[PDB]
């Protein structure tokens, strides 16, 4: 055998790690199939997509097209129904037709070989005929076989019988397709909506509690979800919901030594009271969790935990399981670090003595979250532990429930952060926190809006409890304002830490993204009543980013994305697009001054003709404009951060 | 299984079709292998190449760097041997002495831990010396180990018995590697010297005739023999050399109807006299031929045969194996053609009817020529014929024949001319004659010398029958001074159509790229005896940049090269290394003015640090320079194509 085809068919992508592992869509997203298709000579060639569902049957027609002239890049646009793992093959031909049709238009006209080169017509379309199913597509390709074949007619207008747009459609339908060559299947996993388009919302329930009871439980947390659902939230995401150490226990500011009142830090886990598999004491009991849980999905909210793959001292695996730390020579275990972080309160695991036992404890401490309604898990520093582990964890539950989400909270190392989505993580924290220019921002955007899009899925958290930009810092509300407007627009999922609304942005230090006071080392209390009552939140325009995100199709995708250039570098534009819904955003990033610019859309990008004006609708005030090739605007921080609009059709 | 291994190692590169084709290198080649090599946490890593032989022996110990800092992509350069199949495989591993010695730096220094810190080096060593071979190098590694365990001597000095240069040199040779991950092995093709490195010289033995008998034989071009060798050339390529067709035959000058007189045009193969394993009547016989091939053998002159798979009306094939063309439904063969470009004296082949017969008769051809001392193939048009005919005619006679060179002939789009090199074409032609500014040149060889010299070797012929650039048209001696030295440093291969010394380059009109009285279509006789009287020939620079590749290896590889800048667009610089040979090039690529500028060079790029001087000598005239950061050169048309320098050492 050959490895090239009678008619090559080349380097088809999407592909991850040359066919190991699979590309990545959701039910409903679209995107390209491409590949190099030529033949030797002169000829056309034609090429089409087969996608193939889990039951092994194919999709409808898919014709491709050349991308760019004189590249032989050709590209198509499928879209991925139900779940589980599809395949997908690109068919390239010889298109005999379009060859001839080329060749007989010159001819003719020119009067060469006039009655050799129609009866190849006939013939071709003949063959054509013998294919097409129905009765009154061939009996018009045969009528045209008879026009071709009548040598009384003039040249010309026996050729023209053979050009109709009715031809056309029965041929761009059913083809005449030599010498099919096939690539060899690809994968595609296809997963559930949830995994690409979501909104997140990050708070410690032990937070909200009461006057007479300041540790919150599950019982008086799930009354923070009302206020979570009406902000438009579909996924709560809580830290680390397990008893917690008192050996080297932290207090509050990130200090060494806890007094007797302080609660620690959550990813600090496990104690005499349990571990991973267990309920911190304060919070109350798995029925309590249950409740929660319950209470959530009424709402809306489906619940990611915590999943952190580290002990404090006085976790029962210190003394049942020694072999799953490192010990040095004296037998004590260096505490976790992470430079130039260090975590004093916490082991690290060690993965090469016992890594079955390792797998083994951590799929069935999954599935027991998964047994109460856990489906979607945030994995804390997967980065530390390696990549392999996590491949087989994430096999291994995505084997029995498909469903089940893996976020992986790692900000590290490009390669890293790829071969993690890659192996298997669902979704991905980003570097968005740290892109706020607008240069920064269109950079990184077409990355993952590009070919990372077939095994990464971005979560744009606009802050987390680790990180408090020197952008918000120095921003204050206005800042907050532009970076939900950027997150929620520019990404199908993203999420926020609590506090967030409330434009908390007091540093611990000058050059540091930790908050003064942070939450991870004490509790909370927020008067969320008053905040709303007097106004000091941006609650509203989160709600209103959710709400135009559930109405806007376009927003719930990330690989349809342009950006279109202004004449102001702190005013960014862009549009998304998904069948004729389009959205078109334009921000400006500076938080301190009104910036006034004009935007200059690439109209073709939009399906539109360079004279063409458009009615959109600015989705955050009401307010209609007409816009076109060039358009003027002012914007003004405090009064408005953005335009979000849609085009109205 | 996961896809994955323990220590991360992913995209070894080289890479061919994803490994379903080898990568290409030939014996004494260097060429880099490379990997994306990270770890979980924050220890550090290491990387070796394992170059296996076709008898499954491995090279030697050939560790990796990083190659630039943060992109985790590691790389190791690696020499092929003898000819044959080899594989190459990527190890990465953990190096946990890299990582000790790292904070041992920081530790002793500053008091913290430090019996715990040496006694852990101790460890570490003592498993080193488990796994090295040797005894006084394991002697050497226990003694530190010893002098690290010494409690009676101070901190710092128990540490430095661990960082001497003799213990680093048996580290260095035989590391502790934890964790030892694998990649999977990946197919090196290593071919003869002669497939990447040789200086080619093109003309048609039929032109070099007598008096008495215009018409040129084996036995009268033999004569011309000797003063190609004297130009220091390694390959004679011949155009076809069979009989030649009457019907449809060409006359001078391209025209349509040949008179009684005219000769045709060679490829136009096939008459009652025989068709590809024939030998044109006016030529001689097969005897004549083995004569001619005799004598270039004597002068260390290999012969390249055009192979062109096509057919006069009058070759016998037409009536013995009729299925082999493409019949129109009157029973004619459309003449081949190759737009706007006709070929109204041929025929192509068709290969869907019979294409065992025709891959068959192929290589019997083929066979036949070999038989007879011919081991290079000069392929015409190979991208009119199908991709995978190619492979699997190139596999079937490199099986029995691996030493047999073939040349793609294609001046098509990007994607054919790639795959047709990755099929197994052990060279190509290139865009060079089309690539003479010096923005184009850089970009071109910058191609050509990265990713796609894994799986394409160029041939860089200044001119062809076919191809008088613009450039020489306009530029007269000049500009062929300047296209040679170009050719002949920039490409380990490179060639010229006889005629190219004498400056031919009157075109057959304005705009085009033909030669008038082109040598195709007529008996071309040269007076090169009075050439040489004159000094009207370049020649003696053909001569001496033969003799400068001869005598630097840099100039005889093709993907160490560097391109320096200047501040002048007519003037473009570049380096090229092979161990410890240097060469130095800048080119005035203006043919008509003088130009002076400063060249900039890379030093480091050299080896060098930014302030030293180099001396250099101009091998094309004897005359030495001190070069180095900013050199000033004046390059005068005429007078000075260009500086070919080598650094002395
Ligand atoms: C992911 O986990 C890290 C380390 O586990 C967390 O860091 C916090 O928790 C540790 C352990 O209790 C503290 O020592 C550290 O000071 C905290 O910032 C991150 O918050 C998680 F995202
Ligand atoms: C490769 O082959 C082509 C076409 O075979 C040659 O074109 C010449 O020969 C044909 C056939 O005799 C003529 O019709 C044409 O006018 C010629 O230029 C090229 O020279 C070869 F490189």
């Amino acid at each position: 055998p050959t490895v090239v085809g009678r008619i090559p068919v080349l380097d088809v992508r999407p592909v991850v790690q040359r066919g190991r592992r699979p590309a990545k869509a959701v039910t409903g997203e679209s995107f390209e199939v491409s590949a190099t298709v030529f033949r030797e000579g002169h000829d056309a060639v034609g090429a089409n997509v087969v996608l193939r569902d889990p039951r092994g049957r194919p999709g409808p027609w898919t014709p491709m097209r050349e991308l760019a002239p004189g590249t032989d890049r050709w590209g198509a646009t499928v879209t991925a129904g139900e779940t589980g793992t599809w395949s997908y093959t690109v068919e390239a031909w010889g298109d005999p037709v379009t060859t001839w049709r080329h060749h007989a238009r010159i001819k003719i006209p020119a009067g060469l070989d006039t009655d050799l080169v129609l009866e190849e017509g006939a013939r071709l379309y003949e063959r054509a005929a013998a294919d097409v199913p129905g009765r009154e597509d061939r009996r018009e390709l045969l009528a045209a076989v008879d026009a071709l074949r009548d040598e009384s007619r003039p040249a010309a207008s026996r050729l023209a019988a053979a050009l109709t747009p009715q031809v056309d459609a029965v041929l761009a339908r059913h083809p005449l397709r030599d010498l099919v060559t096939s690539s060899d299947p690809l994968p595609l996993l296809v997963e559930r909506e949830r995994a690409l388009y979501g909104a997140w919302y990050e708070f410690f329930p032990r937070s909200e509690g009461t006057p007479h009871t300041p540790h919150g439980t599950f019982r008086t947390a799930a009354r923070r979800l009302p206020a979570i659902a009406a902000m438009g939230f579909d996924v709560v995401y809580l830290p680390p919901i397990h008893p917690i150490g008192t050996t080297h226990r932290k207090g509050r500011n990130n200090t060494l030594s806890a007094t007797g009142d302080d609660v620690g830090v959550p990813w600090a886990i496990g104690s005499p009271e349990g571990g991973h598999d267990s309920i911190h004491p304060a919070l109350g009991t798995l029925d309590d969790f249950d409740h929660f849980v319950t209470e959530a999905g009424k709402l809306g909210l489906e619940i990611a935990l915590d999943f952190a793959l580290q002990c404090s001292p006085d976790h029962p695996w210190v003394h049942k399981h020694p072999e799953w730390f490192h010990h040095r020579p004296d037998g004590t275990i260096a505490h976790a670090e992470n430079p130039p972080k260090k975590y004093q309160d916490i082991y690290p695991i060690a993965f090469d003595a016992d890594p079955d036992g390792l797998a083994t404890e951590t799929v069935r401490i999954l599935r027991h979250w998964m047994d109460h309604g856990v489906r979607i898990f945030r994995v804390d520093n997967p980065h530390t532990k390696p990549v392999a582990f996590w491949e087989r964890v994430i096999a291994d539950i995505n084997g029995t429930d498909p469903d089940v989400i893996f976020l992986a909270a790692a900000f590290t190392r490009p390669a890293m952060m790829a071969t993690l989505a890659q192996i298997g993580f669902q979704q991905s924290y980003t570097y968005f926190t740290w892109r706020n220019t607008k240069q920064e921002l269109t950079e990184y955007l077409t990355e993952l809006s590009g070919e990372a899009a077939s095994y990464m899925r971005p979560n744009f958290f606009a802050n987390t409890p680790d990180i408090l930009h020197a952008y918000l810092q120095h921003g204050g509300r206005p800042a907050f304002e532009v970076r939900a407007v950027l997150a929620a627009t520019l990404s199908p999922t993203w999420g926020i830490y609590s506090g967030y609304e409330l434009c908390e942005n007091t540093p611990l230090r000058e050059g540091s993204e930790e908050y003064l006071d942070s939450e991870k080392y004490q509790l909370k209390p927020r008067d969320w009543t008053r905040a709303a009552r007097e106004g000091t939140t941006i609650a509203p325009l989160v709600t209103r980013l959710n709400t135009i995100r559930r109405e806007n199709p376009a927003l719930r995708q990330l690989r349809d994305l342009h950006f279109h250039p202004t004449d102001k570098e702190e005013v960014i534009a862009y549009s998304k697009r998904q069948g004729s819904n389009t959205v078109l955003v334009v921000v400006n990033l500076d938080p301190r001054h009104t910036q006034e610019a004009t935007v200059s859309l690439d109209m073709p990008q939009l399906g539109l003709d360079w004279h063409e004006s458009v009615p959109v609708r600015d989705e955050l005030t009401g307010e209609t404009y007409h816009w076109g090739r060039a358009n003027y605007v002012r914007l003004e921080p405090g009064r408005t951060p953005a335009h979000v609009c849609t085009v109205l059709r």
